[PDB]
């Protein structure tokens, strides 16, 4: 063990809180456009990164959605989920500098998502699926 | 008043339980592409279509949206909502013959969304937010509003 879960727990609550991503970098997958790369080996159940958002209540999930008025058409980056007994939403239409939201999607990725717990508030992150090789894209299916 | 909102109230239950969704077509809209044309009159506040798909829990739309494995660049036709403080999702996913997954979106759009009670079952569906003239294209807002 508990203690070293506890303390890998810890370390994966400092990268989330910090602002920091490494591990990866943007790149243009040939044929296929823009991704993300790992730059280093990943182990199956590493953390990844986060699938970075604003973390809102289904109420206000449905008044951002009624402003942006985008096209549905060119996809969504509103994602719901249950925790706890409540319906949230990792709201990641923001343009930012943020790698989580820049990840393909893959009928067979090599990142699952997982809820990680901080203090009672559920944060939304990407974990190895298998071990991941420097230089492949990392890709994420739901699962 | 109730006497009014109880008539309506059953016009637009018959026409969700009966498959049938008239005064509008697929067409080819001027200027823009693919679309849902009005063929008929609506007033504001009457009924136009329902956004008809499987009502879900939050659990089967988290293995739908996996089972899918869609690429999210295309868009998605599952929706979120609250009603009497539970989560439900509307999957339109599935290419049918229903023309409320058709209609285009739109800030200035002439159709806004309703939840509408059958016997506790919510029904998502789409009301004119403005007097539409035959020949106009439906267009959604996703606020009530
Ligand atoms: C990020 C926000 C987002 O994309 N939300 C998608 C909600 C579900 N998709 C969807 N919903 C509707 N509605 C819901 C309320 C009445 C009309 N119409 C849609 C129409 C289209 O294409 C015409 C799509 O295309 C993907 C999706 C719709
Ligand atoms: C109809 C199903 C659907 O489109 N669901 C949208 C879910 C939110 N959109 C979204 N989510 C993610 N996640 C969720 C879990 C970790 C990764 N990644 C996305 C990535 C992209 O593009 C790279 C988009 O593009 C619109 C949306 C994502």
């Amino acid at each position: 063990k508990a203690e070293l879960q506890s303390e890998e727990r810890k370390r994966i609550d400092e990268l989330i809180e910090s602002g920091k991503e490494e591990g990866m970098k943007i790149d243009l997958i040939d044929g296929k456009g823009r991704g993300v790369i790992a730059t280093k080996q990943f182990s199956r159940g590493d953390f990844v990164v986060e699938y970075h958002g604003d973390l809102i209540e289904i109420t206000d999930a449905k008044k951002r959605e009624a402003l942006y008025a985008q096209d549905p058409s060119t996809g969504c980056y509103m994602y719901y989920f249950q925790y706890l007994s409540k319906t949230y939403c990792v709201d990641a239409t923001r343009e930012t500098n943020r790698l989580g939201r820049l990840i393909n999607h893959s009928k067979s990725g090599n990142c699952q998502t997982k809820l990680h717990d901080i203090d009672g508030v559920p944060h939304l992150i990407l974990i190895a699926s298998r071990d991941i090789a420097a230089g492949e894209e990392l890709l994420y299916d739901y699962g």
